[PDB]
């Protein structure tokens, strides 16, 4: 009995505008029409806007390493008229030692120079030397990647959204997926105003990716959002922190990396939450404070701006993108976990040469990535 316009059909809906909506949407747009379906009245306002905008190779399991490692050519050198600006900024990574492990970072060494071959093994004379706020007698030994970098990442979101646009794509913000039902063959999704057909249903909805598959009765993947939380404060006077590499404990206890001008800092957390618009929580932030005061000279006084995110996770901690099993259609893009920036130009050539059934590129190939690694059939025996 209420108003509705005409169902709108298409060959691929996109429930979620973040990173992996839109990366998705981004290659799939030049061979079919893509609609992209987005609760919120802007793409971002989830985790693609609360990353700490960092690119590291050396992070994550073996087939998280592989997707950043093929994501760099795309940002390195996009498409001409993707963005005006370059998309990475150099900003090496340094992993120190602060609980005195040595097989443990020579474990985090060995392993890094495989992927690094520049990846340097410090001393703590040498960490110190890079960031002088260093205590020396916390500092027991780093890492050094002088490949990391910064990623503009409302840049590299906004210039996927733009290429969808460009080639005749919808993206709709506004437009939270209520239902969703397998109907004449395609699947169907209300939204508040009218309804969406397409013979695919691609599953980027972040956090939310399970909730997607209750309405739509398919079986979940399991899941699960884990809140971090940052902050942004100034430096001391008399800090000039603007070259500072990003610095990581070697237990990821806490992070400190220079954001323009001021510092962000972060406890690394992790703790398991459900999905809803998180908030930071104060320990959380004591705690990151409470750490970076510990480890260096810095004194903090209070924030400029405090916010947490989901990094969503399955249990081997890989991404997945391919068809669910025996539902027809219904595609995800899910698992991002604390890569989802850093892996979604890969992500996003990998899903949508699946979604439309082709091999995947040689230059993913090339990088040791293949289907069966990225399906989520392998959550299963
Ligand atoms: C503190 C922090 C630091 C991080 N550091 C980094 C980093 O340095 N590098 C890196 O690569 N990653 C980092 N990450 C991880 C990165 O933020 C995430 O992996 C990535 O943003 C996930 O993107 P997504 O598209 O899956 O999720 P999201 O950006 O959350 O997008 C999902 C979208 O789905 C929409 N949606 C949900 N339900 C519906 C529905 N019913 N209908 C329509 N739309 C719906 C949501 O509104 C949302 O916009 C960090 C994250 C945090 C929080
Ligand atoms: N770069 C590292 N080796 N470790 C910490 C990375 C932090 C990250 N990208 C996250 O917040 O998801």
């Amino acid at each position: 009995h209420h108003h509705h316009h005409h169902p709108i059909e298409a060959d691929y809906l996109v429930i979620g505008a973040g990173i992996a909506g839109a990366s998705t949407g981004y290659w799939l747009s030049a061979h079919g029409r893509v609609v992209v379906l987005e609760r919120e009245a802007q793409p971002g306002y989830h985790s693609t806007g609360r990353s700490a905008a960092h690119y590291t190779v050396a992070y994550g399991t073996p087939q998280v390493r592989a997707l950043t490692a093929a994501s760099r050519a795309f940002f390195d050198n996009p498409p001409a008229g993707f963005c005006e600006h370059p998309l990475l900024s150099p900003r090496p990574e340094m992993v120190v030692d602060f609980s005195d492990d040595p097989e443990e970072l020579r474990r985090q060494y060995e392993s890094g120079k495989a992927l690094v071959p520049q990846m340097r093994l410090l001393d703590a004379e040498q960490a110190c030397s890079i960031v002088p706020v260093l205590r020396r007698d916390k500092v027991f030994g780093a890492t050094y990647d002088p490949t990391g970098a910064d990623i503009d990442t409302d840049a590299l979101h906004q210039g996927y959204l733009r290429g969808i646009r460009r080639n005749q794509g919808q993206v709709l913000c506004n437009h939270e997926a209520l239902e969703i039902r397998r109907v004449d063959g395609a699947w169907e999704v209300r939204c508040d105003a009218g309804s969406y057909r397409a013979a695919v249903l691609v599953n980027a909805a972040g956090a939310w990716c399970d909730a997607i598959a209750g309405l739509a009765g398919v079986r979940p993947l399991g899941l699960q959002p884990k809140r971090r939380s940052a902050f942004i404060f100034a430096p001391p006077p008399g800090i000039d922190c603007h070259d500072w590499p990003m610095l990581v404990s070697l237990d990821e206890s806490f992070y400190l990396k220079p954001d323009a001008g001021m510092l962000l800092g972060s406890p690394a957390n992790a703790d398991p939450v459900e999905a809803h618009d998180v908030q930071p929580e104060q320990l959380d932030i004591a705690t990151g404070m409470y750490l970076i005061e510990e480890a260096t000279t810095l004194t903090i006084r209070r924030p400029e701006h405090t916010w947490a995110g989901l990094r969503s996770f399955v249990a081997d901690g890989d991404l997945v993108a391919g068809y669910a099993a025996n539902a027809e259609g219904f595609f995800w893009v899910a698992a991002q976990g604390g890569y989802g920036i850093q892996t979604s130009a890969a992500m996003g050539e990998a899903s949508a040469a699946l979604i439309r059934h082709q091999p995947l590129p040689a230059h993913l190939r090339e990088h040791g990535l293949d289907e069966a690694m990225l399906s989520p059939r392998r959550l299963s025996p």
